[PDB]
């Protein structure tokens, strides 16, 4: 038969852990991913989150405390029986914050694979002679992701024809940043708890008495289980919780993004307007003038403000804190999983039975075409560049004003137009610092 | 590795043809389908649409006219090359309206498969002795679906322990119906164009590959209607391949608009029509399995299930669907609501106390094998709704049917067949040929 | 990307339980299943095994004794924890031998599904007027499979245009049989141990997790027999999960040995038994569809299909299978030969000339949906065998049945039912209850 | 339901093109891939073929000639319609022989992915402090594969703790080689033709008249289509041929291996005995003495002689040249596809209900456990080390004698015991030479 009648994607745990675990393709609306007939991509502007990593130091501290309670007791029973032959996956505390480098979901493998992939898809946009600059925010795991992606794309010519430019995450950069700063609630008050965690705590304690696990330990043990895939092919800890518990966990993580780095915080659109507006400039200037390939690397919390700025994936009302709002668009596993990315494709199209010859804008989020709301008149439900321009011009909030940015800091982004072509930053030249975070190499 | 990183379900054409083609499992929110730990289903109330069928007579007329234009020209080229060795799938015009009986997607096979399946899942709710009445609306394809489902469920004991009760589709039945009537003294549905820009691209591409057909955007619509129905009789359809992924996305949406406005939230009277079933089933839930019975298998149409969903206030778009463009992401995706053989199953859960709930009765809704959370009432095990809350919500929100629908005072004002039925098995097996284009029927 | 790099089919438990569990498509060599370009099937001769069933009475007795030991002990631990909420799937002992009627793998659902499927594939071979006789051996579960297949294929016209002919399994039928008899005046089969080392690992692991059952390697064998049969009545089996992948690999092989030696090439008389069908069908192929008829649907047992494969000289291990270890990679993998509902379909192809063959008649063999090349005779389109060569090969290699099997001269020496049959439809529907443990039957 | 009833793996084109195309997991007998309960791997000896590459210069010449005939004619029709918007995938002739670096099947991505994978599976065999040498035969694409695998496995410590040793392919190395030489028929006479190629030629010519394609052009166009995946995610050329044509093509390629580098040539077992015997030595010495990780890289034609030497996957009779011998064990897509590999795992097992405590040998070919014929008495159908030793000692042919190896050449392999720990060869330091073949860097 032609089509399968089973539809099981929704059950995947990959779509139920916020952005802690492995990358996954965003659920598609059914729109063909390749350029519509009569069109071709003439410019690409992408922002990819660092790949799969180890937990952060604070998350690791909490995971360790929960594991201490687990470990305070003879041979394990029930769903925790695997614990009799199991070792925590973080080599040592200095690895917290770093990209993973083992298993099918390794973060560096993610970046490399994505680069090789984009080479086939957009190779036609590089003549094999030009030196292409690529950009990374100044943070270890992000830089390492950028490096492996660039190496995947440029391959044999990575050393000579790709030029890594690292942009400081310091606020001093103002709007000339991949990680804009904004200074002057619900986010601070999140409990990270939902009733299903009580069921898990009760079930775990009952199978192996003596751990005194709370709903809070459950939350951290699930954070732990979701990060395990980033370093290993399978996680037995994932199996110690139920499908319904994972559904609640993913939602707890969705709330964090929504309120701390999304539409739940009204200043996020202004932060995301920096990239939204600067990229609009590149689209309007065109590939011949500005360049055809812009590969950017940053964090999950830098992509969500862009989506907010663009007005896409905006829940109709703020997400409720005490229950799962099923079906809302803010499903983080389809927005910013490890290695997630927003790719803006500029399409050069000839006339079609539904559109005039011209330039169109197409958005792709994690391999799935994301229609620009009601602007879907061009080929493949794209948006005519002129309409796209009026929409952003009319709706993007002002960054410096909204964010009280010092008049002495750069007021607009320049790196896409003012960059270096040297290749010294392409390869790492020093060990990964202990829990390395901010970095410029 | 543990999980696949590819997510392709959204591309399936089965989710892009409204309710014309084969049945498909509804896209899941991830909630476990089986009863939560500490719970068990003690009562089941299901309403299933007839299985996969041939087009209706009017649709067939249109399909045939479009095919005449296709056929008005030497060996076919391009994507229509398969037409050189292809025959329309409707045996003859008398088959329009009937359930299909060939291929992996055959309508009767769907019903029988669904019955065998429910036997394993809910067999514990039948003691092997009781004679269980099951209900079908008075329409040929619906009756045939009911019969095959019942046979799948009761199996060796279908002729003795299942009792088919057929409920007339006539308005004279008032609320004692599986297909309540509502007078039309009150529009967007009548003005639907069934057109979107992508159809122009298809027409242009088809005409260019095989000149001389003069196919229009309308012919394309009907040719797509035809392609979607083909799967109902055959395992593969090459016609599906003659249109692009983007064309199918538009077609599915054109079909969603029909349901939305003709049989859904787009028509404000649909909630009242659906309140009949919603309220009557609420009565069975509150009465309980011991008193009322534990198994209620009902069979009707797609347009009988959508008003129930509207009545319950689930899958309600935030705003009426726009007619001129695809409103991507809206909940009204018909391939996940009423595909051929689609169904809404209400499970009553008897649960012991859990770390998050008291011992008690809970209500779970399952639409096409996917648990459908009752909006904000998700406090019970498996995101279910406490029976008491479920009761207040329906009592507070269900519109009045007879009032809203100006039902004659002389017609039944209440549904009774779930309590007043026959246990004879005389209607279990078909006893006459399928009439030409058989629609309304009582056998 | 275009193709997946993961190849997991080999791990499926469906391919590791001999013929006890659900039907599965045979592993393909990659040859296209549909008729080659320039060809079409003009005649079909199929023999299908009864669908998924409950264990036999003797197997059930053994399963029950093993379960008694399991049950001789407080709440279950480890892999047997599910036993705290589990009930044996055989309703009562009178169900042993019967076709299953619940779950996605239900035996009757299998038959009905297969029929609907063949309707789309071979419908063109029935003009909608002719009354087609179909044949079943005289055994309850086989008859019930035949009936459901026929109903799936003929659908709306099953009661009028299909004619079930039931052929007695008695030896008195001689060669005019779907289940020929062969006297046993002549062993390895009788001495099979049904044991392999992995069963010791299972027993040890099970006893250690829940002490007090004293399960042996034999109990493990029967518990695995039980687990494999569970799928026949239910969608999932937790018992399957209590054994390792390596244990299942050994179990499947223990089952392969049974067929090999009791009903296969391991017994030199099986080719002669299978020659009856092989030769009679060759006659139909040579006679042609116009004269003999185009559709021959036959239903029998797994042990009736394996002798045919032996007679045809296909899937013959290079050496007899070793009894003490798994001979990995040998062609005698029963899950790819006779799983529940398994079938051998002979398609006669009428082909025009192709760049590699002359216009003519070719013979194609399909085993469980996979084209099975006739050894070195693969010169026709789609690796088929020219009818003339097929004829010489069978004529030259098929053993003589009556001689080899010492068949009384007073019994039919030739199969005739394909030419001498009834067209009445009286046997199409079951008219009495399924007898307790119903085996031989003529209705 | 628990299991799918559809079994479609056999139809995959990945299993129907000899060793020209993308890597694929070998079809499994069902044996669990992980170490049996009571056992653990204490030593790994692997030989992996270079990853996906571009055709060789000679193959490329032929592909080009066939494409010239295709291109000798207005807009393309039928199955070749994609040709109206298609470009050959070899950048320029200097790329022939090289590893691919684009698409999901890129050869370097293959190596990197495999390394990350083995890190999770065998990481426990490296203490994070030791410098592990790894070996590659002296050939460009093989060296590049070795490098990316080593980088995947050692990750952050690749520069310091992995030491690439490159072994010359010159015959002068004698038995101290990953590519032993042997000098003094059916192989030379292979036609590379089967009737199905006539059907394709006839069908292609009929759809686009004027190309005058022969059964020979068809063969080369299929060689071309199979190599296309190595550089791109999809190949439309694959779709221009039928399933039955691909079945014949794969068999034509199987014949080549069988007769030119397999059991069809009686000297192949002697060539493979070098590795078979040397590795047996490592197994008998053990991990504590010899080392626990041996990652080797060579060619497809170096792995087939090892399998021949071991007596595994030996057809009961020589493959017929004029027809497909369906079901024979010599299915190259399950033996040596691009990046294929033979991994020997030494298992240290405690006593089980079926075996004594001890050392066992397990063979894994392309992720599938390959039982050692009738020696399957240990856990997971493994072979007791002692039995494995007697079998090889009793059956391996003599290399130097059989192959008339000069007494002045090394008579036994030494590199596994005599190697360097320097890391200079770890990273490429010069451009990829035009059609680079033999290389020592
Ligand atoms: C495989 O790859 C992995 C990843 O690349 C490699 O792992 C990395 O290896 C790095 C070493 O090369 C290791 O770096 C060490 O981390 C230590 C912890 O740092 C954190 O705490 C301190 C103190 O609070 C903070 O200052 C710091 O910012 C962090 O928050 C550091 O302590 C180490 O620093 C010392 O060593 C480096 C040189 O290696 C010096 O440049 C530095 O100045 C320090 O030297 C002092 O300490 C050393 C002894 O460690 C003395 O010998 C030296 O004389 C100095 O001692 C003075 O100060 C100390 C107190 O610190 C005091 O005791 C003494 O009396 C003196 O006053 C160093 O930075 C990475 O963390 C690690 N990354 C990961 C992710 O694990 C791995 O090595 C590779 N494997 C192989 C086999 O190569
Ligand atoms: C396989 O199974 C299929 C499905 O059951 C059978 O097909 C049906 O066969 C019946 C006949 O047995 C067909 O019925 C015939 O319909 C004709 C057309 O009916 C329409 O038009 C009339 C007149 O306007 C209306 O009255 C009617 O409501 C319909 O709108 C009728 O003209 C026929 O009537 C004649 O025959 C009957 C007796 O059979 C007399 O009573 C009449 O007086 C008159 O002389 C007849 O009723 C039916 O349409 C078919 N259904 C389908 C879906 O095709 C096949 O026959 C069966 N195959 C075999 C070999 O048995
Ligand atoms: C759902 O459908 C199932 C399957 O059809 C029905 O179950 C069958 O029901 C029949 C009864 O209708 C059962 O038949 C009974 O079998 C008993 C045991 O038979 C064995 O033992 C006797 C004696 O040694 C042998 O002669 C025989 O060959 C068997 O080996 C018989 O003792 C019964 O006989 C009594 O009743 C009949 C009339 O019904 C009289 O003629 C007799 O003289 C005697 O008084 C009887 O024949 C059958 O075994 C069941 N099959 C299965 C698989 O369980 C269910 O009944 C049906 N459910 C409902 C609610 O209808
Ligand atoms: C948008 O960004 C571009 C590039 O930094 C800048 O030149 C331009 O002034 C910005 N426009 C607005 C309205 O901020
Ligand atoms: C709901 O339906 C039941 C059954 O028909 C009926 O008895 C009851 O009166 C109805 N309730 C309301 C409010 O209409
Ligand atoms: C083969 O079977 C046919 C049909 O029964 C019979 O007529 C014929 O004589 C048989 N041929 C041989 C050699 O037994
Ligand atoms: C035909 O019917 C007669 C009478 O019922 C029966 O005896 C005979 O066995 C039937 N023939 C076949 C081939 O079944
Ligand atoms: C096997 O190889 C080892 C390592 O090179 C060598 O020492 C030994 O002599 C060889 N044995 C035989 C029989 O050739």
């Amino acid at each position: 038969k032609q089509f399968s009648q089973e539809f099981r994607d929704g059950y995947s745990i990959l779509k139920h852990y916020g952005g802690n675990g492995p990358y996954s393709e965003r659920v598609s609306y059914g729109i063909a991913r390749d350029p519509p007939t009569s069109c071709e991509v003439d410019q690409v502007i992408m922002v990819k989150r660092h790949g799969e990593r180890y937990p952060s130091p604070s998350a690791g501290k909490d995971i360790e405390e929960a594991l201490a309670k687990v470990y305070s007791i003879t041979e394990y029973k029930g769903d925790l029986a695997f614990l009799n032959d199991w070792t925590y996956y973080v080599p040592n505390e200095c690895y917290y914050n770093a990209e993973t480098t083992s298993g099918p979901y390794a973060g560096l493998l993610d970046a490399y694979n994505h680069g090789n992939d984009y080479k086939a898809r957009y190779g036609h946009l590089w003549n094999g002679e030009t030196v292409v600059p690529f950009f990374s925010s100044g943070y270890g795991r992000v830089i390492e992701t950028a490096r492996k992606f660039g190496e995947g794309f440029f391959g044999y010519n990575y050393s000579t024809n790709a030029a890594l430019n690292i942009i400081s995450e310091s606020e001093v950069m103002g709007a000339d940043s991949l990680t804009p700063t904004c200074d002057t609630t619900t986010c601070d008050n999140l409990t990270y708890q939902l009733p299903q965690f009580k069921v898990a705590a009760a079930r775990l304690n009952s199978q192996n008495p003596g751990m005194n696990l709370t709903a809070s330990d459950v939350y951290n043990l699930m954070v732990m289980a979701s990060f395990e895939l980033n370093a290993r092919p399978f996680s037995n800890w994932i199996n110690a919780f139920t499908q319904d518990e994972w559904v609640s966990f993913g939602y707890v993580e969705d709330l964090n993004y929504y309120y701390c780095a999304g539409p739940g915080d009204k200043n996020m659109a202004a932060v995301g307007a920096v990239y939204a507006n600067a990229s609009l400039t590149l689209l309007n200037q065109g590939p011949k003038e500005a360049g055809s390939l812009f590969f950017n690397f940053a964090h999950d919390t830098n992509i969500t403000p862009i989506l907010a700025a663009l007005g896409v994936l905006i829940p109709n009302e703020d997400l409720p804190l005490d229950r799962v709002a099923f079906g809302n668009p803010y499903s983080i596993g389809n927005i910013v999983p490890m290695g997630g990315h927003l790719t803006i494709e500029r399409l050069s199209c000839q006339a079609t039975a539904l559109s005039d010859e011209g330039t169109y804008v197409r958005l792709v989020l994690n391999e799935a075409v994301l229609p620009f709301n009601d602007c879907t008149s061009g080929p493949g439900y794209s948006c005519p560049l002129a309409n796209y321009t009026s929409i952003l011009n009319k709706n993007l909030p002002d960054y410096t004003t909204t964010c009280n940015v010092s008049a002495s800091y750069p007021q607009y982004l320049s790196f896409w137009w003012n960059y270096n072509t040297t290749t010294e930053l392409n390869y790492r030249s020093s060990p990964i610092a202990c829990q390395e975070g901010d970095a410029m190499d």
